[PDB]
């Protein structure tokens, strides 16, 4: 009974409901209804069903104003709750491309962190809930835009990039205390708030950790010019890593803020990953550069295998590097002193810092799709 109130319990209301709510979804077909069995369950219930989906939250509870961002399943939209007024990003993951494509069970993890982190790194979500066709993750807008966007229309100072890559460094170790690895650090996932203080968005590749620290992956997971070695070399059989693949991707991130481009940028995905194999040879600064002798060395002690990797002892020797020697902030206090781009928002929809951007077969025996997706609404 104390699990039926807990939020993370797997047999709350809100589970039970998805319960009932995927069983008539996926029983309701004349094919099935054959059956009298079925059809003695789903008259019985079909009509408190329907009540039940209008009274539940709904997409069509929330005014979509633009979309502002898109995913290999989905889209992030910025939506207006029409009884709240209130203003938030909404995520949906498609049902049918997540089953067709046999990648439906990414999202717990994301879920879970978003809903439960409680940290000023982590963005929070209010809501989860779902229909027929989507998953729906109600989050807090970013009105800040990410970090792409930030590298797009500036040229970034040293002074800058000191300060995102250390908050970066402290929303990763916070991630990291949760027991989770990132696993998909980029600029695209770093987000910036009503302040210009950053926090990571997509947790679709995170995973927990052993009780040795340790991940078992079979799988290379994120995205191409961030990879790490470890990971990138996981594909083959038996990859066994720890969180330190996250300081990998920083140290990509650090380049490419200063340097302005990848630091294994290739015209083929083929040729990206044979660059990250052969890093110790392809990672080459610019003669042009004009890049620090303390920030090239952070760089390249973050562009190393695991094995001689910045942080594999802990964030602690990274915080004492010296390119992160500044006069504005300390590592204790840093999310509260003035970030180097305070966003000028016109409203609470104001979105000029995001550049603008099938059906399930009817079945013929019960098939379960709606099964995978028991459990995730949420409030
Ligand atoms: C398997 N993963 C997918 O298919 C997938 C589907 C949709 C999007 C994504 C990646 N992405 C992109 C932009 C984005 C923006 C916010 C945001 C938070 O606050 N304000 C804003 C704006 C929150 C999350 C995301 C985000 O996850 C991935």
């Amino acid at each position: 009974e104390a699990l039926i109130r807990d939020p993370r319990s797997p047999i709350n209301v809100e589970s039970l409901l998805d319960g009932l709510n995927s069983l008539v979804l996926d029983l309701d077909f004349p094919a099935l209804r054959k059956n009298k069995n079925i059809d003695n369950f789903l008259n019985r219930y079909e009509k408190i069903v329907k009540k039940i989906r209008g009274l539940q939250m709904k997409a069509e509870d929330y005014d979509v104003v633009k979309v502002i961002g898109r995913g290999a399943f989905g889209e992030v939209q910025l939506v207006r709750h029409k009884a709240s007024q209130k203003v938030y990003a909404m995520k949906l993951l498609s049902k049918f491309e997540m089953i067709k494509r046999s990648d439906s069970a990414f999202f717990w993890e994301e879920r879970d962190i978003m809903a439960f982190a409680n940290s000023p790194w982590v963005v929070q979500l209010f809501y989860a809930f779902q229909d027929d066709r989507y998953l729906y993750m109600v989050m807090e807008y970013m009105p800040g835009g990410d970090l792409v966007n930030l590298m797009s229309n500036y040229d970034v100072p040293e002074k800058w990039a000191k300060f995102y890559t250390a908050e970066v460094v402290l929303a990763l170790d916070a991630i990291h205390s949760m027991g989770l690895i990132h696993r998909d650090v980029k600029p695209d996932n770093m987000l910036l708030d009503k302040h210009g203080h950053l926090k990571l968005a997509d947790f679709g590749t995170c995973m927990k950790m052993d009780e040795t620290g340790m991940v078992h992956c079979d799988t290379a997971v994120g995205t191409p010019d961030y990879i790490s070695p470890e990971v990138l070399k996981s594909q083959g059989g038996d990859g066994f890593y720890g969180r330190e693949c996250d300081w990998w991707s920083v140290g990509v991130f650090l380049y490419e803020m200063l340097v302005g481009d990848t630091p294994f940028y290739a015209d083929s995905l083929v040729g990206t990953y044979s660059k990250i194999m052969d890093h110790k040879n392809s990672l080459c600064f610019p003669e042009d550069a004009e890049i620090s002798k303390h920030a090239k060395n952070l760089i390249c002690a973050f562009l190393t295998d695991r094995e001689v990797r910045l942080g594999r002892n802990g964030v602690e020797e990274i915080r004492q590097h010296p390119f992160f020697k500044n006069d504005q902030w300390h590592w204790d206090n840093i999310r509260e002193t003035a970030a180097p781009v305070v966003p000028e928002l016109s409203s609470d929809i104001d979105s000029s810092n995001f550049d603008d951007i099938e059906t399930f077969p009817i079945p013929k025996a019960f098939v379960g799709n709606q099964l995978p997706f028991i459990g995730f609404t949420y409030y």
